[PDB]
């Protein structure tokens, strides 16, 4: 398990339709990842013409694509599963996520941002949640594209929604140890 300032990323493609969270999670369960990568700057897309075709995944992942384990072949539909840790002080936070299609983010195993359906690009300000103890918190994310356009940018606020930040190498850890 390598130590890096990012989340462990897995990409999965399929030629079946992804309509909701359950469909993507079942894809993840069904096989080994089509590619792995380091998710160090979680602000992906936008692009067009299906994330799972050609080099669209590379374009979507941008600054993280150089860590891809392989170049997946074509599929119609696809998505990502990210997992690891995020340093957060105790306090109150909320996500604001821009996405096409849907997604789910969990912290310490509890959902904190959910869109359980397909959608063209849309930004949701999610409800707040609490962190009870400062440190590295467990975090995971799924996102998918059913086809067409694709974008995924979760941002996080620690100040009641006045300012938001991207999750990146400043605060992410793949294993929960401090990355240097
Ligand atoms: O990206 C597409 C968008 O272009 C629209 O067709 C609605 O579904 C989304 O998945
Ligand atoms: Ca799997
Ligand atoms: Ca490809
Ligand atoms: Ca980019
Ligand atoms: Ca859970
Ligand atoms: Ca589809
Ligand atoms: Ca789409």
């Amino acid at each position: 398990d390598s130590l890096f300032a990012g989340l462990v990323g897995e990409y999965y493609g399929t030629n079946s339709q992804l309509n909701n969270i359950s469909d993507f999670r079942a894809l993840v369960d069904s096989k080994e990842a089509d590619a792995t990568f380091e998710a160090a700057n979680i602000s992906y897309g936008r692009g067009s013409s299906d994330v799972a075709k050609g080099t669209h995944l590379q374009e979507f992942l941008g600054s993280d694509a150089s860590t891809l384990s392989t170049d997946p072949g074509d599929n119609t539909d696809g998505g990502i599963y990210l997992q690891g840790y995020v340093y957060l002080e105790a306090g109150t936070y909320n996500f604001k996520v821009t996405a096409d299609d849907g997604y789910e983010i969990t912290i310490n195993g509890n959902p904190v941002a959910t869109v359980d359906n397909n959608q063209s690009v849309y930004t949701v300000t999610h409800a707040s949640f609490t962190i009870s103890e400062s440190g590295y918190q467990a975090i995971d994310m799924i996102w998918w594209d059913q086809g067409g356009d694709y974008v995924f940018q979760p941002t996080l606020s620690a100040d009641g929604g006045s300012t938001y930040f991207v999750l990146d190498s400043a605060i992410l850890s793949s294993t929960g140890e401090t990355p240097y």
